[PDB]
């Protein structure tokens, strides 16, 4: 395995999402945050089905900055308990790594 | 490694896909099923290049309930052969896994 | 684990994302292929904060073709230094693994 990740968590609209991504970067606790607006997410909170548009995002990062990643998120969302989980990347092409592990703290 | 899972799925629209999300949420076989609609799949069908609108869908679950889900699915799918693919999570946040844990059967 | 894989990529735009998957899904190179147009890429690229429109793509594919699909979609490929990051699958429908696997034969 590698040692990049890929961290999924929501936000609420775009302007959060970016906000949150240009903070995460400033910090360089990731390399790239893609963003996947538009999105809809279905789930039960405190007994109801709620449906709400979201925005969905991507932190490439690696394990080295794995926990300063989650808890700079965790500390800078606008949700109390935001989506935050993270993905194992078993491989990568080497320079796309080079790139991303050079690109951080 | 967490217990925790994405399971990723497709769907022809987003009527269908909200429909099956609502179902595994009700069923409490997912915690949270994000859809990202208008999405374009291009792949082989009895030998014709096919390019096709479809909602891709991420079930946020857990391995406990990763073979429920999945026959869950299977059996209410608009689709005979649906897209399911279980991604491991290595590792989250430790309020949102506890959330996630909590809202399954 | 299953012997499936999701490769996560980057295209500048669905020309280019669908120019790709078309040639990839010809070479035999993957299964699938999910373009989700309309993302916003966030990263540093050299010394400047960039906030760029790209396409997220999905190639799904299996273990037997990872290093072949990923030196193809290196030389066929608008970036010079493409994200071409290999997500393990632990499991996923009989079905659709067989479908998966049958079509890179
Ligand atoms: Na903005
Ligand atoms: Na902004
Ligand atoms: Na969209
Ligand atoms: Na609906
Ligand atoms: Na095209
Ligand atoms: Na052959």
């Amino acid at each position: 395995y590698s040692n990049a990740i890929v961290v999924l968590c929501t936000a609420p609209d775009e302007a959060s999402a970016q906000n949150l991504a240009a903070q995460v970067l400033g910090e360089k606790l990731a390399a790239c945050v893609t963003l996947l607006p538009g999105a809809t997410s279905l789930y039960y909170w405190e007994g109801k089905l709620e449906q709400e548009y979201e925005v969905q995002l991507l932190f490439k990062s690696n394990t080295d900055h794995q926990q300063a990643l989650l808890t700079y998120i965790k500390q800078h969302h606008p949700y109390q308990t935001p989506e935050l989980l993270v993905l194992p990347v078993r491989d990568g092409d080497k320079d796309y790594l080079s790139w991303l592990n050079a690109s951080l703290l």
